[PDB]
RNA sequence: ACAU
DNA sequence: CGATGT
């Protein structure tokens, strides 16, 4: 109902889908960019959204921060909850890099704990997520 | 349909 | 318009 301003917001940007994928995380309150992932040559929107959330979890854990994460991605939120990114993207040589990162993100989820709430950014009510590209 |  | 997803 109300924005939790003491939070980290993430978003994916892409050139094509599948296409070049990047993501970033921002302080929801201030818009300060807290992390940005170097563009990945081929990936899907949902893989990027998933990697962004997981990176946020790792970022906040490293800093002993209990802030929640906002994502606007129904899909990625579910994939993180499940610890399983159910992407349809073909695994081939061109998609190897994104799939390695997705596999490693799943692996991290499966070997670490966190209490970070992962919250749906309610775009219909609040406008674009603050990490938007 | 909903979320991108 | 087409693509990624539940
Ligand atoms: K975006
Ligand atoms: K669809
Ligand atoms: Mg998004
Ligand atoms: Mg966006």
């Amino acid at each position: 109902e109300e924005i939790i301003w003491e939070s980290l917001s993430v978003d994916v940007g892409s050139q094509g889908n599948p296409g070049i994928v990047e993501y970033k995380g921002v302080d929801t309150k201030t818009g300060e960019v807290l992390f940005e992932r170097e563009p990945i040559p081929i990936g899907t929107n949902n893989m990027g959204e998933f990697l962004a959330i997981v990176h946020g979890l790792r970022y906040l854990k490293e800093r002993n921060s209990r802030k929640p994460i906002y994502s606007d991605s129904q899909t990625a939120i579910k994939w993180v909850k499940d610890k399983k990114a159910k992407s349809t993207l073909v695994r081939n040589e061109e998609t190897a890099l994104i799939w390695k990162l997705v596999d490693e993100a799943e692996e991290w989820l499966n070997t670490h704990t966190y209490e970070t709430p992962i919250l749906k950014w309610q775009t219909d009510k609040w406008g674009a997520i603050k990490a938007d590209y």
